[PDB]
């Protein structure tokens, strides 16, 4: 189930909550040279990536994502 | 060094000899819906999937899709 991020949306939730996810979707755009402000589609082993980085469960993660409304359920 | 293939010369390539690399981008392109039909760019690690459907050394492998036109020379350096 596509990993579509919703950048508009993820650049208005608390840092608080997003700095980690913020700053992992800019090291993408960077290596891409992927600068469009709206969507970053990302790899779903990154799913187990950005867990490690929340010291989350996959699962907790995604939830987390969806509620910020960042992910679509 | 990215790998980029040219599709519009790929296409030109006869099935013997290109056929596997026509199909494995068909692939990508189908598993993306990228249908541009000018380029296509793959990851390094894709070189040895390449190399193994084909049975050959990436080496190898890189020479030949080079002596079809389909990825400029640069990619020597992806191994
Ligand atoms: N997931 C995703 N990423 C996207 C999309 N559009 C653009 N990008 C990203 O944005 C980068 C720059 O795109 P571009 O310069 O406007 O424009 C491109 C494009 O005109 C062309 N290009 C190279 N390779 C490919 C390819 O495999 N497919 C397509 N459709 N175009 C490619 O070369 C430039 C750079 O390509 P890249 O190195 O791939 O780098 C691309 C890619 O990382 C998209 O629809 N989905
Ligand atoms: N810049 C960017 N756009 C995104 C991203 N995710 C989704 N999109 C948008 O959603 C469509 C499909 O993206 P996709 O699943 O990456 O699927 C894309 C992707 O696989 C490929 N693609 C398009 N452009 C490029 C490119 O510049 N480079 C590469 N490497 N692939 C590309 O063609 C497929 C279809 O592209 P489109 O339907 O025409 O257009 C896109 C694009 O408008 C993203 O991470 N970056
Ligand atoms: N080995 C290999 N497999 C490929 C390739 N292109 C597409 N696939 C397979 O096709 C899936 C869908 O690709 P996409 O629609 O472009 O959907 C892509 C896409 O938009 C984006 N994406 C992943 N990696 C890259 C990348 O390196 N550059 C760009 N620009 N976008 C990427 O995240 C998506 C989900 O990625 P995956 O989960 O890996 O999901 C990928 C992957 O399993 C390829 O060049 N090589
Ligand atoms: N549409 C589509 N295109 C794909 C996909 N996978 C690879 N590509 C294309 O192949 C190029 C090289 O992929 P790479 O060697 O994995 O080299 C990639 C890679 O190591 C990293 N990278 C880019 N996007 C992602 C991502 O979403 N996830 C991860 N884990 N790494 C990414 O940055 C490098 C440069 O990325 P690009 O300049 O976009 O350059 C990408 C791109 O144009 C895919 O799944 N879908």
């Amino acid at each position: 189930p596509k990993l579509v991020l919703d950048l508009e949306r993820m650049a208005h939730v608390p840092q608080e909550k997003a700095g980690p996810l913020q700053r992992y979707a800019a090291t993408i755009q960077s290596q891409r040279g992927d600068y469009n402000g709206k969507v970053l589609s990302i790899r779903q082993d990154d799913l187990r990536t950005l867990a490690v980085i929340y010291d989350q469960s996959p699962s907790v993660l995604t939830e987390q994502l969806i509620s910020w409304g960042v992910l679509d359920a």
